[PDB]
């Protein structure tokens, strides 16, 4: 579990909170932090994707709730639902994704070695246990390994 600021989030529904920079829901389990380049649609598009289920494809309140929060403008229609792994990666890129880290300067330790590498069409994409290094400058963490995909299906949209 990661630490988010209490005086921070806003409630978007029972068991939902949205923070500056992630979003906490104790309902289904899902903690995310990003770092870097801006995630926030991406994070809009997950929360309406976990509630799209309670409340049909209309107006899903938690992610109306959180677009306000943000002052973000995103239409539920835009939110719709697959590459390669490197059989070896080279020290060099290892280290090189690694000094990306510390250019975003995430809240933790970040050790690209013991992520899945896989080439994309912009670049190298690293996915940990706990984290996610994409290349368009977003680190996210997260609280157990199954958020991966959650995050993976929206990275490239936005």
């Amino acid at each position: 579990d990661l630490y988010f600021q209490g005086g921070s989030g806003m409630q978007c529904e029972e068991k939902l909170e949205v923070f500056e920079n992630g979003f906490k829901d104790e309902k289904f389990n899902v903690e995310v932090k990003f770092y870097g380049n801006d995630a926030r649609k991406v994070l809009l598009a997950m929360i309406y994707e976990l509630y799209l289920p309670e409340y049909g494809r209309e107006y899903v309140y938690p992610f109306e709730c959180a677009k306000e929060f943000w002052n973000i403008y995103l239409e539920g229609e835009e939110i719709q639902d697959q590459l390669k792994p490197i059989k070896f990666t080279s020290e060099q890129v290892i280290k090189k994704l690694q000094e990306e880290i510390k250019k975003i300067k995430p809240p933790l330790e970040i050790k690209i070695e013991e992520a899945k590498i896989y080439k994309t069409k912009e670049g190298y994409l690293a996915v940990g246990n706990y984290f996610i290094l994409d290349p368009r400058g977003r680190l996210f963490i997260f609280n157990k390994p199954s958020i991966a995909n959650k995050i993976l299906k929206y990275i490239w949209k936005w």
